[PDB]
């Protein structure tokens, strides 16, 4: 009988099915079946073909994605896709009028467009091209140029520079339509004095001289980009006169120094919320800005700013939390750490002091998902006190005490990890369960929270997997200093506590991470347990998220300490349990996991026989400012420079003589620079330690090209199989 | 009897002693002994300390080198040495007045000087600083400025650019003083439009942003630097009037296209010899340029031009050979490829056409070493018919049939490979024997070729080696289509022709190379044979040198052809021999040896279990123009594009599934760019071939930092051991 093989992982032999739909009103959504775009009625479940796979067979280009105007009249077609960073890319665009069932060829959207977006209502367009912003009121009409300052690598209007995209907004876009669709707000980033990271890109075999890539990127403590914020009135645009952008300056308490613009939320048609963060990320201000028709200006009264501080750590999980505004725009809710350091929903009324906690407990809210007049819907990990689970709840607005669990009980053995998607105005919602069993997609009505229908049960995949000897998963915890810390273990088929198993510790362990959860996954570890009979453990130690600040801020200004310690201690704990071959314990990790794997390998602990680090950080001065400084402060003598340097992998080289080490990195890694590994290897050479290495030419942090993806996991499997003495 | 261990190799436990001297006159030389500089009388062997080690115990800096003027009045002190390429570097210099016994302290040689030389006689100096040439008539006097055009990375006056240094002059200098010291000849190079190679340098851990290094480097087919030649009269220099340098123009037959200046020789006080070469290294012209005392000009009579062509390949082994002039400068001798294709000594008389061969035979003259009115001395491989041996011969210039071997019989057992060093006017000479026994340096008088005395017999080392199981070398040959091809074999001690030994083929096989010779070496192979009982073999197949053009030019316009195939056939032959285990045959090479190893691993032969390539070329369009075009012509559709394209390693990628491959490259290789290994690995990943890699951070082609050196050989040693299942 057969197992989950490496070739299965690499080749996607057992495919997970999903069901991504796109809401388009409070009761209809779109969906693709055989590349036909169907539109669905949510209430009754009937559907029909919105767009036929047939159309565009003679288009000329392969179509990459699409977006429909709110008013259903038009559709955007995205082709010539060219990926840049984690979120950004350039592409070409066409517009198809639906009622005319024709393709528009007037005033077309330029090739190399960097970003396009419909207005929330109607058929307006805004797009960035050559770092400048443009606006078409209508798709067959000439665009109005809004900005003139766009300049490659220096001035960005309406799109983000590298660090904002990666660490602040999590997106390339820096444009925000007012709900009216009347205003276009946007940010401008200035990278004039931001230093450049430089690396070689070799390209095709045919490229005689390797090309040098230069990217404005601030490493820890280096000069940051600066930011301006503007708002333009789209209703008032002249063919003759320029477009007048009104600026909104940051609070004076931000203007005194380096800061970031970290969130932008429209409250009403004439109220905006701005979140600002001090470069020292323990202080931030929310600014409420109202339009004044008499002047045309936007004013943010100092009086109604809201303010957040931390004395134990930084602000928010990764940034200040997002405000969810009540419909009238006079109050809002948002996740906040309470007096005991747990993140709960807090209620804020604009011109009033403080805020009011509507939730509390020894658990945390993960996200606020929806807000109607009678209810606030949110995900939390309360159920059964399992930080690694997720369920939908709703709280009765007029009686905070009445909290209903919407998902806890749908299928309590198959489903303990939910996410959700609401329709406009929240009349219907889609539930998505991700484990511990097979992913399961259902539809629901808000009225009586009635289960309308099952959308996808992955029955087909399930029939296949009954054939294979699949691994099982154990989610438990252990006690350390009177504190529970959770772990998981993917266990091989027919597990036997009277046998001894080799064990791989799969590490990430970065701040607010969680590696022990109830998600079902078909991945490299599935192969390792199913086929090679290795146990694959992970452990959430100090610094991990979703358990309260006491645990999360343990690591404050002290990266490469308690999280490293704890992974080691976790392994001592596992050896204690009697079914692990304490001669065959490995450790591996990627990104931040690579850094921790290295530090572990470098600790002299004597627990680990061998390990793999992929694209690991090696010293924090090498990584970016927003991320690094968030946790480490600045690397100056008067701040945290000491620990910046007590915490490098390099300084641990000698101890690598006791272990077998595999070090991997892509040459075109724009995120964690090849530098970081290049310095690790040199430190190891310089001290006479033998080790094994692999570079991947022209790959970035993902090393995700199909061929490279296959090569590295193959390479790594050999490594581990040697180390463990397996066939 | 212990064994020769890797450590012995890396720690240099068993050291070869040398005897490096510089002839100072017709009868004395200098010799550094315990940081004491000594003068030695050749005839009697008596000495006197010229400069005590005690001096400069108070200097302030570590002193890297020294240079005493021809008149012994001053000495240059080189310190603050920084290495650039293979020959180039910059440094600081102090001058010490040997008479006044003190350091001159004004009008100093600037810091970061790029080159200095004394004139041939006296105490003039010429130097290069910021790519401009300056001249001091006396060490305390201010220097006159010869050129003003010097510009970093663009215009070089009196020093060479990257290719010229590496591939033409085998030196940084481009300064040639007339024998008087009267004139200063120099070249100027213009790399205006020469593309730049760019790569990352990671420096010490403290550097936060890596540096991009940028070097004008013409790759096969790209724009080449241009050159001009000038001569300045050193006596008529003015304090206010800018010195005037007279330009010599290359011959019309050279100006029609791209060309090189390949050699400069002063013939008399008033006659310069210049050799030029076409970018297509088919054709070269030697110009003879006389000074016109009235004119002030220099004239190059077309009738005097001596032309070398080749229809079978290129001119010269690596470049047209150096001419050796008679005292009166009216005639010269030059190594030339004869009608049978063997390189022999040719006698040229200035105003007469063609020339006369002074020697002949099926062997070759390697070098002309000295010239008097009575004798011409040269090194050749005639003795015992071995191309891999070297001997000093003299030929009576009044009767060419009268050749006598000066070294053949001194010590037939111990010595078969000599180099030599003559005093001026060749009154005496130092013989240096390199094997096959321990190195042995002797002094001799020309009068009757008497042996004067022994300088170094390496008896120290001999003593030490009496306690180690040393391996032996067999130097034999095989037949291939009726032609003899040589190889050598390092044989483990106590070699039993009955057993079967694993075999490592050590390859270079570049054009005009030679890996089978009679020289003594303590190297990696010594360790492998002695300690790990491996037979290390090397073979000189087609393309190799010192055996006639039929063999050397076989590879014309088809690198990665016969030399790759011949390495393969050699291996087969070696199997036939009943003492090699044909299941355990590996291969490895560096540089060209790296490319060949790759072509071989990727050929499909099934002969080799595994191989190592170190800094390999993989594609000839990536290597430089002077070396590459010499053998491949230009990479254009009209010339040799097809074979450029056919002889990439990348095209053989699939075949690598059959072998184990380790690929190694320094990230800072200015010579064979990392690009080349980056493209090999990408081809291997693209087609799903697994392999081993290792990059060396900030190392260059030589990978020679003491720590990198030790680390690469250790890494390589594990791999080889593993391949052969060696305990
Ligand atoms: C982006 O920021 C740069 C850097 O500060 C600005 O450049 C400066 O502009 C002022 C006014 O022109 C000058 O006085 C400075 O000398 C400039 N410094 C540099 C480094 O150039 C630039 O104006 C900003 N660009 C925009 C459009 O906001
Ligand atoms: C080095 O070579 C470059 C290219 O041949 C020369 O550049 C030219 O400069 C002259 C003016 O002296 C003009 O003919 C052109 O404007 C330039 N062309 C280019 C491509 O830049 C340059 O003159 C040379 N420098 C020296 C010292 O000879
Ligand atoms: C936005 C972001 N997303 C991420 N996903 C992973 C991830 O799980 N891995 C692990 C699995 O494979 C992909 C990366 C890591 N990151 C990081 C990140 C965090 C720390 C460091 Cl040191 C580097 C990065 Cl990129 C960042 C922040 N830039
Ligand atoms: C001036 C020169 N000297 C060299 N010595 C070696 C050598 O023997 N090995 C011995 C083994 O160690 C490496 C160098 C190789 N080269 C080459 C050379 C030739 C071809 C290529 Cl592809 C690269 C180089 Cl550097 C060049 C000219 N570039
Ligand atoms: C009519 C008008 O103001 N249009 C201007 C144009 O003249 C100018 O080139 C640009 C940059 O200043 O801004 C816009
Ligand atoms: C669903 O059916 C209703 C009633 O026939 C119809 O009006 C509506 O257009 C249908 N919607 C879809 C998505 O087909
Ligand atoms: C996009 O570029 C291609 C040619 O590269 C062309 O077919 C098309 O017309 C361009 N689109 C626009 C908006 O100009
Ligand atoms: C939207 O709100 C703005 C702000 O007052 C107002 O000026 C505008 O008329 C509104 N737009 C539309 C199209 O209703
Ligand atoms: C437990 O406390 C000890 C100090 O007494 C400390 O060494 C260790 O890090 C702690 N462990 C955890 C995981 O809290
Ligand atoms: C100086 O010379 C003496 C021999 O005369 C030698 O013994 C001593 O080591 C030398 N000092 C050095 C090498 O600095
Ligand atoms: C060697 O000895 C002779 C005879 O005294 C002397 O003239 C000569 O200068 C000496 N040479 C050296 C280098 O000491
Ligand atoms: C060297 O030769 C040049 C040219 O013949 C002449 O001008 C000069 O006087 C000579 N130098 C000496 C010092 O003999
Ligand atoms: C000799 O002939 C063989 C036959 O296989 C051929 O492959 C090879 O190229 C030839 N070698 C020489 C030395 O010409
Ligand atoms: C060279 O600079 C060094 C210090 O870097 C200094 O001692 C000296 O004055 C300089 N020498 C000259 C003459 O340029």
């Amino acid at each position: 009988r057969k197992t989950y093989t490496l070739t299965d992982y690499l080749k996607n032999t057992y495919r997970l099915k999903l069901y991504s739909l796109r809401w388009i009103s409070d009761h209809e959504y779109l969906y693709k079946q055989e590349n036909n775009i169907l539109v669905f009625n949510a209430e009754y479940g009937n559907s029909s073909v919105f767009l036929e796979n047939s159309t565009f067979d003679e288009f000329g280009h392969s179509i990459n994605d699409y977006s429909i105007s709110p008013d259903g009249q038009f559709i955007l077609l995205e082709y010539n896709y060219v990926k840049q960073w984690r979120h950004s890319y350039t592409a070409s665009y066409d517009i198809y009028d639906l009622n005319k069932r024709q393709l528009i060829t007037e005033e077309r959207i330029p090739n190399n467009t960097q970003w396009v977006t419909w207005s929330p209502v109607g058929h307006k367009l805004a797009y960035v091209w050559n770092n400048d912003i443009y606006v078409k009121i209508e798709p067959n009409l000439p665009s109005y140029r809004i900005t003139w300052t766009g300049k490659e690598d220096i001035i960005y209007n309406g799109i983000t520079d590298w660090v904002y995209e990666e660490e602040v907004f999590s997106a390339y876009s820096a444009l925000w339509w007012s709900p009216n669709g009347t205003f276009l707000a946007y940010a401008q980033f200035n990278d004039t004095e931001v230093p450049l990271i430089e690396y070689s890109f070799y390209s095709d075999e045919s490229l005689q001289y390797p090309k040098t890539v230069r990217v404005p990127y601030p490493k820890a403590g280096a000069v940051n980009p600066t930011v301006k914020f503007f708002v333009v009135n789209t209703d008032s645009l002249s063919s003759v006169t320029n477009a007048t952008s009104i600026q909104i300056t940051a609070p004076a308490s931000m203007l005194i120094g380096d800061h970031y613009l970290c969130d932008v939320t429209w409250a009403t048609q004439e109220r905006i919320s701005l979140q600002w963060l001090r470069r020292i990320q323990n202080y931030s201000v929310m600014d409420i800005c109202d339009y004044d028709e008499s002047s045309g200006r936007w004013n943010c009264l100092v009086a109604r700013q809201h303010i957040e501080m931390s004395t134990t750590g930084w602000v928010g999980r990764f940034r200040p939390s997002e405000p969810h505004f009540t419909l009238d725009g006079n109050s809002f809710y948002k996740i906040i750490s309470n007096e005991e350091g747990y993140r709960h929903i807090c209620y804020f009324q604009i011109d009033k002091k403080d805020c009011t906690f509507i939730t509390k407990g020894t658990w945390e809210v993960i996200g606020i998902e929806a807000l109607t007049s009678d209810y606030l819907y949110y995900i939390s990990n309360e159920y059964k006190g399992m930080p690694g689970g997720r369920n939908l709840y709703k709280i009765q607005l007029s009686d905070y005490t009445k909290v209903t669990c919407l998902s806890c009980e749908l299928n309590p053995e198959r489903c303990q990890y939910y996410s959700v998607s609401f329709s406009k105005e929240a009349k219907y919602y889609q539930l998505r369960c991700s484990g511990p069993g097979l992913p399961l997609y259902t539809l629901h009505s808000s009225v009586n929270d009635k289960g309308l229908r099952v959308l996808e049960d992955n029955s087909a995949l399930d029939k296949m997997l009954q054939n294979v000897q699949m691994p099982s998963k154990k989610l438990d915890f252990i006690i350390l200093n009177e504190t529970k810390f959770w772990y998981q273990m993917i266990l091989p088929p027919h597990f036997d506590k009277s046998k001894k198993y080799p064990l791989l510790l799969d590490v990430y362990a970065g701040p607010c991470s969680q590696k022990a959860d109830t998600v079902f996954r078909l991945n490299w570890a599935t192969y390792l347990a199913s086929t090679e009979n290795i146990i694959v453990a992970s452990f959430d130690g100090r610094g991990s998220g979703y358990q309260g600040d006491k645990i999360m801020h343990a690591i404050n200004r002290r990266l490469g300490t308690f999280e490293v310690e704890d992974q080691i201690e976790a392994a001592r704990q596992f050896s204690k349990m009697g079914f692990v071959d304490n001669k065959r314990i490995a450790i591996w990790g990627w990104s931040y996991g690579g850094y921790v794997t290295s530090m572990v390998l470098g600790s002299g602990s004597g627990v680990f026989k061998c390990g793999i680090a992929v694209a690991p950080v090696s010293r924090w001065e090498y990584y970016d400012s927003v991320y690094t400084e968030r946790y480490m402060g600045l690397p100056t003598p008067e701040d945290n420079l000491d620990h910046y340097r007590n915490s490098t992998v390099m300084s641990r080289a000698e101890n690598f003589k006791q272990v077998e080490y595999l070090l991997i990195h892509g040459t075109a890694d724009d995120n964690v620079h090849f530098q970081q590994s290049a310095q690790i290897s040199k430190a190891l050479v310089d001290v006479g330690v033998d080790f094994q290495a692999m570079w991947y030419t022209d790959e970035d942090h993902g090393i995700a090209s199909s061929t490279a993806h296959q090569h590295i996991y193959t390479h790594m499997s050999h490594f581990i199989k040697q180390c463990f003495s397996l066939p």
